[PDB]
């Protein structure tokens, strides 16, 4: 057996920010589409299209890009709605970027974020996507099986 979604969460409204210089915007797009698809077929409600296209940003600009893209997506949503998920593409070795971003999303924006390292973004293996989908599901309040 492998873990499965018991209850799938709902991601109606999501965006993507990329921080890796190896990743072009259409690769970020493709990656997020594959992930969206995996989440869906696993049992989530998951919008195949983001609120805004993916943006590439310098790690140095983490606070400004998050807050700016958050405000812009969030302004674009029908009234009374919020961003369900931020998908973040990170460099494999990113130093303090990971901690800073989680701090900002958790304590400043109040948005669930899922980070994905560059090396995996290139490979897009179904096993990786399935694993990330499982992670996303529980973060947005879904339920997964256990194996033990």
């Amino acid at each position: 057996m492998n873990k499965k979604m018991i209850n799938g969460g709902t991601v109606n409204n999501w965006i993507c920010i990329n921080f890796s210089r190896q990743v072009q915007d259409n690769l970020a797009r493709t990656f997020c589409q594959e992930l969206a698809q995996m989440c869906y077929v696993s049992g989530m409600a998951f919008n195949p299209e983001p609120v805004l296209p993916p943006v590439s940003a310098r790690p140095e600009q983490v606070e400004k890009v998050l807050k700016t893209r958050y405000h812009d997506a969030t302004s674009k949503l029908s009234q009374g709605k919020e961003i369900d998920l931020l998908i973040v593409i990170l460099p494999d070795n990113n130093g303090s970027l990971y901690g800073d971003l989680k701090r900002i999303c958790e304590t400043e924006l109040g948005i669930v974020s899922q980070c994905c390292l560059t090396k995996h973004v290139f490979k897009m293996s179904k096993q990786y996507m399935a694993n990330v989908a499982l992670k996303i599901n529980v973060k947005v309040g879904g339920r997964n099986t256990v194996l033990v």
